């Protein structure tokens, strides 16, 4: 219903919040192109969802790749509507003296030099049309230090920094760019079936300032939706935190002084 | 369908944002209490919508009448889900020398002591509940400036104070607090287009940073939606400016130097 | 000596941040007016520090005390150089149940309108200036959750809106307007009351970001300095914190898997 | 006086705010080794500001030239106290159809690359110690769009985050980190001839928000000198804008409706 007749692509879109939003968009009337390179777990989907969802392999990394992932998603549905970059790896908090240079230049290159890649090329496309929506994949960590790695956490910000930068530039021609900012969801891993999904909605339950509630991929595909519609028009610019509000308490004052 | 048996309290609702929110709500199954002063505009709205649509006088400067609006709620509906503080009045951009301390202190009682009010009293039957949404209309003079007065300003600035530290207090019951903070809305002219509509196009396509498009206070009334659904059950904290990204630029370096 | 032939006004200038803020001014070389309701306190530190520093009983609330205390600064010393909106009260962390509409409204009035206020005043006298500085004392609570009151945290983010249009306002002019928002401050006994210091960092030691320094009024007095001097003469519209960074994290996740 | 016995490292010392920096820190009594890759203009600096002032070849893309020249401070100074993380190149305002991969993968190999280099290795001289500072060069551009190119805003946000980071990890060691983020500065940006300068000072003046005043690398090193200093003893996390709020405004409503 919400998105009849866009075309949208997700990279990263074979697995977690976008495989959810992949599902969530083909729920709503989309086309979707999934763009990854997990290409059995990615094709699988594309077939399991019927027609409008195809599978493209594309690793963020290597710019022809993008380029023909955007060209060939024209060609095939006429245009794009929404990109929804959001391939990227993840790094739990650490040292920096854990930041090797090598791996460091590898998490910029999938997480912001692919967004940057992601952006132009989808940009390529909209602008001729006079529409369109940019969404990445930032994260939590964005606005509140302790929850990640020190080479996640700089490339997240710069993806933050490119978004509203193209929310600038694309204004002028009516293509929205915004974020989405999660807290810690449920993917990846060995799905260590019922003891590691158990340890971890654990710990977000204790961790998480929203009490009663966990955060799922499902719950970041509908932020991703409400961005990607007519609904949030006027929306560009912002970087949406889907976090029950944990970046905003340093609760450890009201800790020390009760206990 | 969204908001099927949810009960909504929308203060400032007989005309505006207020008045599109009520409606939408209707629209989705809500239950709403219209809680204003302009008793002749917010009766004849309630009595249009129907059954699930009352009217109550509320000035949000009286706690007894904030009390009694929120207790009449819980009466008549068995609780509050929503509570939606939009009442206040609006300043343009002026100057220092022209505040006023009587017309700063009654904007302040309107736009900020009646946030807590209705917070506070919103709060104290939600806690029961352990579930509820607290929705405040703040401005996107909340980040930046040159868009609203020296007074208003402060007051918008309070309310995302307010609207974080509720986040945090309340998010233990399973609350969520956020706000809104849209840019140029058309208000007060009957809308469906208008000659009023294209005019106000006319200032908006040179001011806007999103070409191409106006914020309507019904476009307004979908984000409180989203913010009020369980759509964002994990939202929380959020201050969501809907500005088409122009609170994210300072295009004067560009002007100058392409003039 | 940094501040030779300026003239300063310090609201809540008779004890705490805005005593340490007087003292520190006079050392370089300011004409400080105390501007205060503690007249005792205030017309002591007055008297104690010399000809250059003043006391004026001004109750920020009361706008023809507010216009009648920068008329006097400017008839007695010639203008108006740096505004110390320091005047406040505080709240530690409670809850939305404990908010009394009639404490709300008097700290909002002490807070906000008395911000308001003496940054109204004192822009009339420094634009003609071409020249001149408002500082507003506000909290590291305008930039984290959990360090202080539901009515106090809301009129310090009004503080914080409030110095940014007084800021592009007053860019026109040549005058800057910025923020201080201090953490964990001792202020109370200025004193060498070694027992409180000590205790005070038993507390701050577990609390703070950065480990192995307190912040104290003192401290504080030192970035105002720095605020009102040239050395920030391009900086306007900050919002500073002083806080050892605590406002930056939630240790609450590495907590629980720690 | 202010900086009596204070070791300190500079990179991007040889021209600029790096520069400025190391002039004004000489002056306050501080050993100060000049970073560059500059060797002329370095040696030339460090020569003639004396004994306390020394110069050492390095390209902040590579590890081991960086962790060489921490060890050789260290070596010759026992300690360093200060590192200032200033070495980058700019980019104007451009579109991300200017984007080059390769020249996007060049500029975060210096800016921010460099920087967590840079960083890593301050921190490993100075954890020991238990005391330090780290101060990194950001730019206005962290705080509105519209005064710096894609890439690098991108990279500069990667910073801020960086800090944030660095702050919390290295407070526990009585270590602080901070950015400086100015705006405008007439610099190795636009050539020494004097006729790039009667221009640049008047564009500036135009454009800047607080009038009356123009923006120097002087002007950035002496916030440099209060960071870096006991009088900042308490400040950590700051992205310090140096910018007469150039960021806190969009006049564009104000302009169109006086205009
Ligand atoms: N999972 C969390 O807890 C969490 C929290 C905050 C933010 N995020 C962000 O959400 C995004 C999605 O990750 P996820 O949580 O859904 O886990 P995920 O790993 O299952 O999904 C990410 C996908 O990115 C793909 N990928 C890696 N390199 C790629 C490349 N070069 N080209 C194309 N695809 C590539 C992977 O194949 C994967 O399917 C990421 O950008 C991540 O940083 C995740
Ligand atoms: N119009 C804009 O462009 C714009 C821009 C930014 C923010 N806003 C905010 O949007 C909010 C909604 O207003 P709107 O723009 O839809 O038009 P509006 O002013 O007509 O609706 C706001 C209602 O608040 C009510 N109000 C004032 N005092 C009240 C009191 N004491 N008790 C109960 N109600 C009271 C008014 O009666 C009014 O119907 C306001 O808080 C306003 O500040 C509007
Ligand atoms: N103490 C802390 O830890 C802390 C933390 C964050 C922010 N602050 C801010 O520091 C500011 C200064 O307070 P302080 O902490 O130094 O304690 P303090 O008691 O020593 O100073 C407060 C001053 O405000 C004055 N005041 C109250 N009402 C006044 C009025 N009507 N007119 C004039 N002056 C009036 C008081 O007399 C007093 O001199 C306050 O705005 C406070 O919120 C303090
Ligand atoms: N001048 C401005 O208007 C302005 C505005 C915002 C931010 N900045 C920042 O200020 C920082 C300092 O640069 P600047 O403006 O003083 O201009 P600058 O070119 O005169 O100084 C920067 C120095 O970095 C050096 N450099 C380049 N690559 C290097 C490398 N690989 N290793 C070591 N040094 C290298 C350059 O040689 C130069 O001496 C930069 O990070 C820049 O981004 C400047
Ligand atoms: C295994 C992994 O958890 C190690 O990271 C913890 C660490 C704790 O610091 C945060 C605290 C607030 O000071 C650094 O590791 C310390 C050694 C002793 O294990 C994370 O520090 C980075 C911040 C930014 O999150
Ligand atoms: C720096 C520049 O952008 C500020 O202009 C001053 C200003 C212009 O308004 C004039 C117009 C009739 O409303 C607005 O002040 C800036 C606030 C928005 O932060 C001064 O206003 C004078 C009249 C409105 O009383
Ligand atoms: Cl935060």
């Amino acid at each position: 219903r919400r998105l009849e007749g866009k075309v949208a692509i997700v990279t990263g879109g074979a697995s977690g919040i976008g495989a959810s939003t992949v599902r969530l968009f083909h729920d709503h009337g989309a086309k979707v192109v999934i763009a990854d390179i997990q290409d059995d777990l990615g094709q699988t989907l594309a077939d399991r969802l019927g027609r409008n969802i195809s599978y493209t392999h594309c690793d963020v990394t290597d710019e022809d790749q993008v380029r023909a992932l955007v060209d060939a998603a024209v060609a095939k549905h006429g245009g794009v509507d929404i990109m929804f970059s959001n391939a990227g790896i993840v790094e739990g908090p650490n040292s920096i003296f854990d930041v090797d240079k090598d791996e460091l230049e590898r998490l910029m290159g999938i997480n912001l030099v692919g967004a940057f890649l992601a952006a132009k090329h989808a940009a390529r496309v909209m602008v001729p049309a006079k529409k369109g929506c940019i969404i990445f994949t930032a994260s939590a960590c964005t606005e509140i230090a302790g929850i990640a790695g020190h080479s996640y956490t700089a490339s997240k910000y710069g993806i933050v920094g490119l978004m509203k930068s193209l929310a600038v530039e694309l204004g002028s021609h009516g293509i929205r760019a915004n974020c989405v900012s999660p807290f810690g969801v449920l993917t990846g891993i060995v799905p260590d079936d019922e003891a590691s999904k158990l340890m971890f909605e654990g710990i977000m339950s204790k961790v998480g300032n929203l009490k009663g509630k966990i955060l799922t991929a499902e719950d970041v595909a509908v932020t991703v939706l409400y961005l990607a519609s007519e609904e949030a028009s006027y929306v560009s610019g912002v970087n949406l935190l889907v976090d029950g509000g944990y970046t905003v308490v340093n609760p450890t004052f009201i800790n020390v002084i009760t206990a």
